[PDB]
């Protein structure tokens, strides 16, 4: 029976130096990509065409339209409550097209990229929790690798006498 | 910049599904690292048991 | 009995040079991602659309 | 830049807790380097004792 002797020897040649390994149960639904198989990562990114800047219609489904129809919806809050005549409101609305068009392009080219950088980082943040358990498991491996060099120090020192004979 | 901003949001979705695959592997190399720690304790004992052999 | 001889030899071939290893107990709840399984990392980042500007 | 400035402050906290773990290892490889210096002095003696063997 070699099984019994092997276990007995291990618990006797290494006494006191029984360092405990991590025991985190990485088998739940929180150790996968957050949200599971329904996370917003599995969407369908459509090809960015020129119908996403402006749909060529006022109050459209683009970014230029949205910004240009939200500034007008933020100035009409004054015009419909006094504080400005009709002429002043329109002049303000017209002088915004340069700003909205400039800021719509900045948002469009960068809206998608700023999401994946906040989506591929969540995954690279859950796997960091996994990569933290390993760092708590290589810590004992490094500790054993230090006591595995002290033994080799003794073994080499015991080989000097053998070569002397 | 229209086309380039789409592929950066398309080649990242693929690099986000394969991250789910790469997360299962990180849950499978975790036990591999755990076993590699108990595989160094055994070698510690084996080397310590080799000191006596060289003594004889 | 090879066990006794191995231990005796090690504590005799290396005398004085017994350098101590670290002994930090990395088994609490502070050695994981801060906040545990409820950290703000497990949110749901939604696709940035033009309704966020 | 709102989202990106959060993950850079969230994936750095994780890379700051694991630095505490990576600091314990640096306190455990320090003795490993110390033993690796006394493991080269022994090899110095062993090689010096092998000169006499080749002389005979």
């Amino acid at each position: 029976g070699a099984e019994v002797e092997a276990n007995r020897l291990l618990l006797a040649l290494t006494e006191g130096e029984d360092f405990a390994l991590p025991d985190i149960d990485m088998s739940g639904p929180e150790w996968d990509i957050p949200g599971g198989d329904g996370s917003p990562i599995f969407a369908e990114v459509t090809r960015l065409t020129n119908e996403d800047l402006t749909t060529r219609v006022v109050g459209g489904s683009g970014t230029f339209d949205a910004l240009m129809a939200s500034a007008a919806a933020h100035l009409k809050q004054e015009f419909k409550e006094g504080r400005i005549t009709g002429g002043e409101y329109t002049k303000a609305y017209i002088a915004i097209v340069e700003t909205c068009m400039g800021n719509a392009t900045q948002y469009l080219l960068g809206r998608d990229q700023a999401y994946w950088a906040a989506a591929m980082a969540q995954i690279q943040a859950v796997s960091a929790r996994v990569a933290l358990a390993t760092s708590k498991a290589q810590y004992v491996l490094a500790k054993f690798q230090a006591l595995n060099a002290k033994s080799e120090y003794a073994l080499t020192k015991l080989k000097l006498s053998t070569e002397s004979e």
